[PDB]
């Protein structure tokens, strides 16, 4: 019944039925959720307007100068055509993506950004999560299901969004780029491994996976999780739907077309965990 919502597309509904059945048989003990952030857990559009990405939330804020905003936009102008070019292989795109993210991160480090300002920028932003986010985050937490959120954005921004929406629970594990601040609270670098849009993947018995994404690249987020026995991939198809629908349906198990809610995922979780 969950899958009878009007936004639901399935190329092989019988296969979806078998995967959901295996997930239910395995129970929450075997389940983990692997999800993209922007335009998957965050809402795509509201009240006739696009909702901001994590990148937009910081870049359009009061703590980024207009000159820095122009330089970030110039980097985007150069690298976006490379990023989306289907005739460049993922391997050929990698060094360009590393360059772009390294350059953007360094520009942010050359501003005067203070830790306390991150909460402020998010609070003043138009950040929005999909409808049903409380049920989604609470169901996972109450059922002890780890949620891995991958984002090539800024971890601090993601965390403040989820915290300010009152759903940042200890079962959430964000894999993203976290800021490093000096003793005076000023941004000085980024922590750990660089995550760009083409290395959002894993690079305990939780062998069943629900993957949530909104781009064709998100299909790989669970690659490299060892010993996965069952995976159900759910893809939000937010825009350019006539152009994208076939490729989405042919790779994602379930596609949700212009669905600004987590209702289908929530219903699947309730079915699997009850
Ligand atoms: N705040 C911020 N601003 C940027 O421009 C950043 C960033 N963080 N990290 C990496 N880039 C470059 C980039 C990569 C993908 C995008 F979709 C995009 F809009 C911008
Ligand atoms: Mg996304």
């Amino acid at each position: 019944s969950t899958l009878m919502k009007a936004t639901v597309l399935m190329r092989q509904p019988g296969r979806v039925q078998e995967i959901v059945g295996a997930l239910r048989k395995g129970g929450g003990d075997r389940l983990q959720v692997i999800s993209d952030f922007d335009m998957t857990l965050s809402r795509f559009a509201y009240n006739g307007k696009r909702c901001p990405s994590s990148y937009n939330i910081l870049d359009n804020s009061k703590i980024i100068s207009e000159e820095c905003r122009k330089e970030l936009t110039a980097l985007l102008h150069h690298y976006y055509p490379i990023e989306i070019d289907p005739h460049r292989t993922v391997k050929e795109k990698l060094p360009h993506m590393v360059e772009w993210w390294t350059k953007a991160h360094n520009l942010l480090c050359q501003q005067k950004i203070q830790k306390f300002q991150i909460a402020q920028v998010v609070r003043e932003s138009n950040a929005m999560l999909r409808e049903g986010y409380k049920t989604f985050f609470n169901t996972l937490y109450h059922n002890n299901i780890p949620l891995f959120i991958f984002s090539a954005g800024i971890g601090d921004i993601l965390e403040e969004i989820i915290r300010q929406m009152k759903v940042f629970h200890p079962n959430i594990h964000i894999v993203s780029n976290y800021m490093d601040f000096n003793e005076d609270g000023f941004l000085q670098g980024f922590k750990g491994q660089l995550i760009h849009t083409y290395n959002k993947n894993s690079s305990e018995g939780k062998t069943n996976v629900i993957l949530l994404g909104d781009s064709i690249g998100d299909l790989t987020m669970a690659d490299g999780v060892p010993g996965v026995q069952n995976i159900l991939k759910i893809g939000f198809l937010n825009d350019k739907v006539e152009e994208r629908r076939e490729r989405y349906m042919d790779s994602y198990d379930i596609v949700l077309e212009k669905d600004e809610t987590l209702d289908v995922v929530n219903g699947l979780l309730q079915h699997i965990l009850c």
